[PDB]
């Protein structure tokens, strides 16, 4: 009643302050650090108006008319932007769904390079408020689906890294391992949210709302149906704010969603005490990842209730919604070994069955052995699995990078080289991740993980679409994503693309580049090299390949006129041509 000033009230200046900052900074990418500073700051001052008197001109207004009011004024500079002017043309709900569509997935920002040690330690006691409103700005118009709250707590952490490492004995020891445990959290932190806005505005929030039945279920299984289809609500609630760009309520509810949970413990589960304790910011990001809770021993099989039962199409009939979620809530909670999405294959397998029998001849007798048509899905996931595990341990991470680089870039050479090498490299990242765990918590793992990823292919892609087989894949399903892209095959419509000259030679400013970052090259050339041979191609690369990575070497200690990475260049790539 007057919201600005409400959700003010209950957050408080630094996040109030910090939170719009984000959103402007998410929305107007291409917006340069004090502009938004500036705004922010009228949005803050405006807002404190409304906390004294609550009937002062604009208090009542929408947050949302508020920000796109705000917006308007000066996104007159479409001359750096374009055409999210024409949006404001048009007025709430549509303005803002208007906006969101210019989110830039993948803006053209300069690399954030980060300098000395001594030198970003110095900045901090300079000016520490700058120097982590900048640390948002820079990462937000970065990742501009980012779950907003966590860039917060992200920000705390990053603070205690810097007020404690400045007075480190030694500096730069405490600080880096620290910032790229941080880098490395927040990409996986802001793919996990990615996946979650896609699915809220491309397949809707009954698709979004199975997604949270089945993977709370796996969390809590000790609590009852009623509870959690309560704790789903709420999450629905504060994700879709946050995709919509409702970033204040979105962080509100969430802090109130922590609150509830933490108060109403002994009726959800057991192992929440660790969270619970800790302050406001820890709290959300700990249960947001609490361990899946100790399973009641001795359950019914669902059978009896869900398939003996003689009320079954009578009770599926009257709320099939109901009906489906308390199935999926069922073989949901014992089975936190399968993945989120298999236990949504099944739950989707169960629903068509059932539509198939309760007006058909007989339903009894039709859906009698729904279970018995799980067992395939079952499996299938199960085999793939193995599989892949075995080759990563085979190959090691970076060879088996290397290989997927190969199925894929075959598989959809259209595609842009950064996009599939950084795709590629992150879907590696899986096995470093899942295969290290037993066969229960493995499948769980990894094709939840690997839902996450394919969905970044999706959105990096359909910037500027080049594939109709990717295009398809992200529309049709979201829950059989892996199985489709599984599926394709070596593209066989696809022309050679000709020869770089100077994109298989390199300059010696690549000695200067660490590690990842020189095998960051070697695994675009390596895209570069089947998007243009995938003919006479089998190992022979890796022949070729060693060679690029051997050259490298030897030229990087060369002690040389950076000669051999250019004179020798002609040498491999007349040479290549020919292997």
């Amino acid at each position: 009643k007057s919201e600005v000033a409400h959700r003010f009230k209950d957050l408080g200046e630094e996040n109030f302050k910090a939170l719009v900052l984000i959103a402007f900074a998410q929305y107007l990418q291409q917006c340069p650090f004090e502009d938004h500073v500036k705004l922010v700051n009228e949005v803050t001052e405006f807002a404190k108006t409304c906390v004294a008197d609550e009937s002062a001109e604009n208090c009542d207004k929408s947050l949302h008319t508020l920000f796109g009011d705000k917006l308007c004024t000066v996104a007159t500079l479409r001359e750096t932007y374009g055409e999210m002017a024409d949006c404001c043309a048009k007025q709430e709900p549509e303005r803002n769904e208007c906006f969101l569509q210019h989110k830039d997935d993948n803006p053209n920002l300069p690399r954030l390079v980060r300098p000395e040690v001594d030198v970003m330690c110095t900045a901090f006691h300079d000016n520490e408020e700058t120097f982590l409103k900048k640390y948002l700005y820079e990462i937000a118009r970065r990742h501009p689906y980012f779950y907003a709250p966590e860039l917060l707590f992200f920000a705390k952490r990053y603070k205690a890294a810097f007020t404690e490492c400045c007075q480190a004995a030694d500096k730069a020891a405490c600080l880096l391992p620290k910032l790229d445990e941080l880098r490395d959290e927040g990409k996986a932190s802001s793919a996990k949210q990615r996946l979650k806005c896609a699915s809220l505005q491309k397949f809707g929030e009954r698709a979004f709302k199975a997604w949270a039945v089945a993977r709370l279920s796996q969390r809590f299984p000790k609590a009852e149906f009623a509870e959690v289809s309560k704790l789903v609500t709420d999450l629905t609630k504060v994700h879709t704010e946050c995709c919509h760009g409702d970033l204040l309520e979105c962080a509100d509810d969430r802090a109130d969603l922590a609150k509830y949970i933490c108060e109403n413990q002994d009726s959800i589960s057991s192992k929440l005490k660790e969270c619970c304790e800790k302050p406001l910011l820890e709290k959300s990001h700990c249960i947001a990842e609490v361990e899946n809770d100790e399973m009641p021993a001795d359950l019914p099989s669902l059978a009896a209730d869900f398939v003996e039962s003689k009320d079954v199409c009578k009770n599926y009939a009257e709320a099939k919604d109901v009906f489906l979620g308390m199935f999926l809530y069922e073989y949901a909670r014992r089975h936190p070994d399968y993945s989120v999405v298999l236990l949504l294959r099944l739950a989707k397998t169960y629903e068509t069955t059932l539509e198939k029998c309760c007006a058909a001849a007989d339903p009894h007798e039709c859906y009698a052995k729904v279970f018995d048509e799980f067992k395939p899905l079952v499996e299938e996931p199960q085999n793939l699995i193995k599989q892949n595990c075995e080759l990563f341990e085979q190959l090691g991470e970076y060879k088996f990078q290397n290989a997927l680089l190969v199925r894929y870039t075959k598989k959809v050479p259209q595609v842009s080289t950064p996009t599939l090498v950084e795709v590629s490299r992150n879907l590696g990242k899986v096995g470093s991740k899942c295969c290290k765990h037993p066969e229960a918590k493995r499948m769980p793992c990894a094709e939840d993980y690997l839902s996450v990823v394919l969905n970044q292919l999706c959105v990096l892609h359909e910037k500027t679409p080049v594939s109709d087989r990717v295009t398809k894949c992200c529309t049709e399903s979201l829950v059989n994503r892996r199985p489709c892209f599984s599926a394709l095959e070596v593209d066989e419509t696809y022309v050679p693309k000709e020869f770089n000259a100077e994109t298989f030679t390199f300059h010696a400013d690549i000695c200067t580049l660490s590690e990842k970052e020189r095998q960051i090259k070697k695994q675009t050339a390596l895209v570069e090299l089947v998007k243009h041979k995938p003919k006479a191609t089998k190992e022979q690369l890796k022949a070729v390949m060693d060679d690029f990575a051997a050259f490298v070497e030897k030229c990087c200690k060369a002690d040389d006129k950076e000669t051999c990475f250019a004179e020798e260049g002609k040498k491999l790539v007349a040479a290549s041509q020919a292997a």
